[PDB]
């Protein structure tokens, strides 16, 4: 059946939506992005700490936050001209305006009842509160789609999701589902391009491979831009270009190591986040780690810009089918627990 | 099937939790009630205006919530001799800490999916989001309920709760389900018997029925609710037997709930009474005399007991949930149309 996958994550620039058909395998159709008025964006953040009328605020905030949401549903559909009868639901995150599951709760707002009554489509939704509630931190969820997707091949995976940052879900036969940190991942390598050039990346990472890398600065690094700017005083001049080739090796090193340490018999390691689209760092992850091969999730119809999307409209596809969407070896609940609820158009 | 109920209205005393089986009736299979303690009631006393940290608070106020009511189901279900199995789905109303749909909100809490959790049960919750979403108040809910018990192709009918309030479902045949408020029920008489004589409510009416009806003050009150109000009226007024306000109050509701009926449904051949009005022995007959072209009798007549028909209404609508039938009435919510209400949280 196909569903939509409707996202806004903590940075509020813009909602998710994704369209994709799920069968034996998921696959992407369309992909949607809609900015979020900076009107919006101040009244949620408002809303991301202790303040006063929060009930009221929260409840008429979420419905602009709804109405925007059921725009992008209806822009998607459009663009794709399909009508909503086709699509089975909308897995609809919310958003997150406090999550403490240490006080045993996680809020994310989003009146899946108007989203139905605007949309015409079903609306599973909630998707945390069960996992709390079960004893979990309520996070992380995408771990559980990254196992429904590439887990049980009898073989030894790592999803490295490279964004800012760089997080792996480890697949391990015969082991539990694990889930870490590996290090810096784009934050770095963007910086640097940005005070340099005022590109906001380095395009196929192909200043980075244009440049050649500096042993020295890279053992200083190993053993943000302020943190950097201090390490390259202690330097003479170096070429801006060798500065990225050296960021660029930092990533890699940092992420094969930690990756090797938690699963060095890893024969594949699946890329997604937008790293993945960095070709030159993708090659120095391989050279680094020889035994596993390295590739995108692209190469097995997961599209790494569009992820998170993906496992949401995955978990309404899970709801409706009556099987767990948690992945309790990550979030610490109590064990495997049907995630959302369901609001019926 | 099987359903669950879970019923907590705003005079925060206690839960209703009732069983029923639903097939062409709804038909009471046990019940049971909960009270709250006085410091949840307080905590949720607290929500229900503009306040401070509100999110982390009613996060925190609803856990005790889901626990105490998750506890009396267990409760029935131990009296019963019922594994949580036997349960289709719990139908549960949440607690309401703000109603406002004038702004085009409607706020209940009650984390139906730690509810779903700690019972074991499918909960099915969050009813009046989605009227509110097409445009309704979100409330009355329990019309819908009354039509599917009592709405009849021959029979004029008013089903009429009678809780501290009175509200009534109108029913009928051939004409739209209408619902309205008809004034106060118990209020006044609880607040003067707890006040005259540590009682909590006045049990059949007895109290009232000893006193006698004073006719000037009957007049005085209803030319216009709570304690002071009442001593403000008694203060225009000789020193009367409290026993002759009892009656009088009484006879406030009688005849303040008898001619808003009468106005709007002047053939009215039934009225249906349910609430816990439904047991006041001498409201029940001050009721009849005034509707004498009525047969006003309990709901219990009809095969719903009177304490039990707004948990029962929440059962049903979990049952309307899964089988994806309307549970408002556009015609007494404003809703722009029939709309299935309620979300599912499976217990997985
Ligand atoms: N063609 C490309 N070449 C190199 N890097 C790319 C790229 N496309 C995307 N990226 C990298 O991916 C980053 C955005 O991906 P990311 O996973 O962080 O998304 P998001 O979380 O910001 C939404 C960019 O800032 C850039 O570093
Ligand atoms: N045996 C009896 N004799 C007389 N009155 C009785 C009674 N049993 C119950 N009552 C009355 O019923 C009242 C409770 O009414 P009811 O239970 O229907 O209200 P409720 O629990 O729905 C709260 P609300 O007032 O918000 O509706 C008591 O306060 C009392 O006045």
């Amino acid at each position: 059946p196909r569903y939509l996958g409707l996202m806004s994550g903590t940075s509020l620039d813009g909602m998710d939506i994704v369209l994709i058909e799920q069968g034996d395998r998921t696959t992407l159709l369309a992909s949607h992005y809609l900015p979020m008025p900076a009107g919006l964006r101040e009244d949620i953040l408002a809303l991301c700490v202790p303040g006063p009328d929060e009930i009221a605020r929260a409840a008429e905030v979420e419905q602009r936050w709804v109405a925007l949401a059921a725009q992008g549903v209806r822009e998607l559909l459009l663009q794709q001209q399909m009508s909503p009868d086709e699509v089975r639901a909308i897995g609809s995150h919310g958003q997150t305006i406090r999550h403490e599951p240490a006080r045993h709760f996680t809020v994310q707002i989003g009146n899946p009842a108007l989203l139905a009554e605007l949309t015409g489509i079903d609306v599973v939704a909630d998707f945390r509160r069960r996992d709390v509630a079960a004893g979990g931190q309520g996070a992380p969820l995408v771990p559980a789609f990254h196992q429904a997707l590439f887990g049980d091949d009898d073989t030894s995976r790592a999803v490295l999701n490279i964004g800012g940052f760089s997080n792996v879900s480890l697949l391990s036969p015969g082991k539990p589902v694990r889930g870490f940190d590996c290090g810096p991942g784009n934050v770095l390598m963007d910086a640097w391009i940005h005070h340099q050039r005022g590109e906001h990346f380095d395009r196929d990472g192909a200043w980075a491979a244009s440049g050649q890398v500096n042993h020295a600065l890279l053992a200083s690094l190993l053993a943000n831009l302020p943190w950097l700017q201090e390490h390259l005083a202690r330097h003479p001049a170096l070429p801006a270009a060798d500065i990225q080739a050296t960021l660029l090796e930092l990533s890699a090193r940092s992420i094969s190591e930690s990756l090797l340490d938690a699963q060095p018999d890893c024969e594949e390691v699946l890329v997604c986040g937008g790293g993945a689209f960095n070709t030159a760092l993708m090659k120095r992850l391989a050279m680094l780690m020889p035994e596993a091969r390295v590739a995108s999730t692209d190469e097995y119809g997961i599209p790494p810009a569009w992820m998170e999307g993906m496992a949401f409209a995955w978990l309404a596809h899970r709801f409706l089918e009556r099987l767990p969407g948690n992945c309790p070896d990550v979030t610490g609940a109590l064990g495997p627990r049907t995630l959302g609820a369901l609001y019926p158009a």
